[PDB]
This record gives structure tokens, sequence and C-alpha cells, in this order.
């Protein structure tokens, strides 16, 4: 694995930062955009500990984090997955975990290319998104913080309105696309009926992967190996 610092642009301009995470192999099985709230924890064991079970794997890893901690919308994802149609290969597998699996699954049907998705205590509705946010302080306006049960952060009110708007059970159920699903029973922060709603939203090829005794930042390395490691064995029937 070689870890890399990238930047690339919105479509205002703006300067976004990201972590380019490779495997061995020259020709990456695939790349994967993951954008992750693992930012939230006091370190970042888990996002990195996913990403090296990938790479061992083969796969190349867009690190994109959505807490903005290092405000965050849909077009700062598009503008990533841009990044790697460019300069790289148009990813094949998008990964989200928290609000960035609801992110994740709202966008995933804007690209063709994408073969395969992956959430990690994902959301399924706006009311338990509603459960983590509250508006800001306007001065800077439309934004909102959230609270995942560790450092908080902002992000744009247009991320939920547009949420609500293209309503995230109906893009599930037309992404015509595999999907994997990992939650936590005991998730204290995204309950566990989240997932059980997106599945019933999908359609085949759906999957469930319980993290058993997880909370939703996974704290547990173990936890975060796991996941890594079970979603690039699955997401290699679909990819190559």
């Amino acid at each position: 694995m070689q870890i890399k610092t990238v930047t690339f642009e919105n479509n205002r301009g703006e300067r976004l930062a990201a972590r380019l995470d490779l495997p061995v192999d020259t020709q990456p099985v695939a790349y994967a955009l993951f954008a992750h709230c693992f930012t939230c924890s006091k370190n970042l064991k888990a996002v990195t500990t996913i990403s090296r079970a990938l790479t061992t794997q083969g796969y190349a890893v867009l690190r994109f984090d959505f807490t903005g901690l290092g405000a965050t919308n849909f077009e700062d994802l598009r503008a990533a997955c841009r990044f790697l149609s460019a300069q790289y290969e148009p990813p094949a597998l998008l990964i989200g975990h928290s609000l960035g699996g609801a992110a994740v699954l709202a966008v995933a049907g804007e690209f063709p290319e994408v073969k395969a998705v992956a959430t990690i205590g994902a959301p399924c509705d706006p009311a338990h998104v509603r459960h983590l946010l509250r508006p800001a302080l306007d001065t800077t306006v439309g934004e909102a913080v959230v609270d995942l049960g560790g450092r908080p952060f902002r992000i744009k009110k247009q991320f939920l309105e547009e949420l609500e708007r293209v309503n995230l059970e109906d893009q599930v159920r037309t992404m015509r696309r595999p999907l994997l699903l990992f939650h936590s029973p005991t998730d204290q922060i995204v309950g566990i009926e989240n997932a059980a709603c997106l599945f019933q939203a999908a359609r085949h090829p759906k999957s469930f992967v319980s993290l058993d005794q997880a909370d939703h930042l996974l704290s547990n390395s173990d936890d975060a190996a796991f996941v890594g490691e079970v979603l690039g064995a699955w997401a290699r029937r679909y990819v190559g």
C-alpha cells in the first residue's frame, strides 16, 4: 500500500483534499470512493484499517472526509468522482459510512460506471438524519451541526433538503446495482432499523452483514478490519 494526499476542485472552484490509498498492483482491480465520518473519532484508525484491507485485495481507495473536519454537499462527492474519472479510473465501487452512506446511495444512480455500492451505519430516511442534526447559527449561511457521538461537525442544509427531495428509498430501489449494507445491532446513533428499511427498499442483489457489538464509529479496529475484508471480497464479484 502507498498513501497519497490529493487535491481537486468542485464546480465552484473550491479546493477539496482527500487521501488516495494505492495497492501493490500497478493496475488496481478497481478504484473506490469512500465517503466517511470516521474523522468524528479520536483517531483515523477505523478508516485506515478498512482502506488497508481493500488495498490488500488490490483496490485503490479515495477516502473523502464527509465531515469537513480534516461544509459538505452532494456536489463535493460528485467532484471526487470526477477527479477519479479524470486522473485515475471512474470508480467502480462506492462506499459510504454514516451520513456518507446516505449520500453515496443517493448519487450512485448518477454514475453508470459504479458497479457496486456498500454502506456502513447508513440512515434510511430524513427523520433518522434529523435525529443527528440541528441548524447552525447563520452569519456563512445555510449550514447545520451534526452529532454522531464524537467530534461534532458542520454540513450544508442543502444536503438534507436535497436528500429529502430525491428520496433515498426511491434512489435505492432504482439504483440497479448490487448493494451491501453493514450495520451494528447495537448502534446507538443510527438504529439498526435503518438497515432493514434500506434492505426492504432495495432490489436484488442486496446483502446485509451484521456488525454484532460494534459502535457507530467502529472504535474496535477488529470490526473495521472485518468490514474492509468482507467488503473487498464481496465487491470483487462485480468490479472485476
